[PDB]
């Protein structure tokens, strides 16, 4: 019934929710082993994703980044879903993507819906995520009751496809901030002898109790970057992906760009390998702290 | 109780401390309407201190603090006397100071206050401390009575003003980035109240993003609570501290020039989280 394509890290533990949740899957993957815990839990697996299509039906899809999104929604698979068929397209990729593949969808009657997550493979586990929909009404009208499934919170942005992905960008890009500027303060404190550790404990514990701050601040605290949660050329391929967004509506985002020359100094230096929250040691490596 | 206590400074928090000490038995000598409560007023701060006493201070800045605490004021203080030190000021203010009172046996300790007026009315509050042990084992007592958590940054007496001045970067900083990712969704055409409501209750779900992030959504920057020139005050202060130490702050250089931008646009006399408009400005939306 529904086709669920790309089980990563989100995909796997999405996908074995809708199975426990009574709904029937048709699941593919470029990896092909990575589907069989789930066809254990019910599902059914296809070789070529348009095997995977019903026309009419639901595709969701999470897949990487933009040109894995571009590579599997071609014209041929699009046509295949057809009139009345609903995307669920979940990857964090940019609104022009989106409102690009829109448009082809509404070429063979189906919707497209923006629907990024807001969710690390454990916060999906313990359905304590977040997600947002934009697209056509009626199409997520129709897949809202499904995604209510493996999220607690959903929040609509209207009729545009790539508004959900704005939202997306932007949180993205104030975890980005938060990491940047604990850096930044946790170095200050630093060099004026205070431990990360006290200053990050003070700080989170009143002001900045968010899950966010107390998460990546213990990982700023303690500058250690491992084991890799997001890995680091990541998080350059999404300040990017907000610059663009935001160049493109003429507006300046001046953290933005202190963000992105974190990851590329960091990439000058070898950092490759650790967890994208590594952006906040270039406060370290300016107060000669390397 | 047997404490008789000089309290310095009757500002926006001046007042609320020196109430619940009142209202918690506290013997008071102040520097009108604490008298009601039962305190006794005096025209020269010199004449508040008692040698070997308590001395709280909260005042506007570093200049208001180094021009009361003179060397006069500081030897009368004298022998085991405390001074208990609440203004947000730099940690190299309070390192001189401190000096200061050990040269004439007395100690100095850097008490910051993290709290609005009425988290101060609460018993909400936070206070982080540094200077002399023994010192702070004299006072904690009495500032447990007007704030919740009372956090130890040891011996260094500037060291709990490097805590003060990093958080107030950090909600600057805060300001700065919702400031940014709400104009660009604003204009990408989604509202700033739609970006801000989904964000602030989920990821950013602590009281400093959802009261300023309604600020910044509705570009009202209403009540005023901190003047705007004071935003550019504190800013300048970490910048300073940061140089001292040799670390580069990038965030808080552009967070200095949104208030000096925002001073050549008249902002003036706008609350300091009016830098959130800089990035609307340079967005075309002003
Ligand atoms: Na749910």
């Amino acid at each position: 019934k529904i086709a669920f394509l790309g089980l990563g890290n989100l995909g796997t533990p999405i996908a074995e929710i809708l199975l426990e949740a009574g709904y029937e899957l048709v699941v593919w993957n470029r990896t092909a082993s990575k589907a069989e815990p789930l066809t254990k839990l019910g599902a059914t697996v296809v070789e070529n994703a348009i095997d995977a299509i019903t026309p009419g039906g639901i595709v969701f899809s999470v897949l990487a980044d933009d040109a894995a999104v571009e590579e599997l929604f071609s014209m041929e698979l699009v046509e295949k879903l057809g009139k009345d068929g609903v995307h669920v397209s979940m990857s964090t990729i940019s609104p022009e993507t989106s409102r690009q593949l829109a448009q082809v969808h509404e070429w063979y009657g189906a919707h497209y819906v923006g629907a990024p997550i807001f969710a690390r493979p454990e916060a999906v586990r313990a359905k304590v995520g977040n997600i947002c929909l934009s697209g056509n009404a009626g199409a997520k009208e129709r897949i809202k009751p499904i995604v209510e499934n493996f999220v607690k919170g959903v929040f609509d942005f209207g009729d545009d496809p790539g508004a959900a992905n704005v939202i997306k960008l932007a949180g993205n890009f104030m975890i980005a901030c938060s990491l940047e500027m604990m850096g930044e303060a946790f170095t200050m404190a630093e060099k004026n002898g205070i431990s990360r550790q006290s200053i990050y404990e003070m700080l989170t514990s009143t002001l900045f109790a968010a899950p966010i701050f107390q998460n990546y601040g213990k990982l700023v605290a303690s500058n250690t970057y491992e084991p890799v949660a997001f890995r680091f050329p990541l998080g350059l391929k999404d300040i990017n992906l907000t610059l663009q967004t935001a160049s493109d509506v003429n507006a300046p985002m001046p953290f933005a760009d202190i963000i992105r020359n974190r990851f590329i100094s960091g990439l000058a230096k070898g950092r490759e390998n650790l967890d994208w929250g590594a952006l906040a040691l270039g406060a370290s490596d300016d107060a000669g702290l390397t």
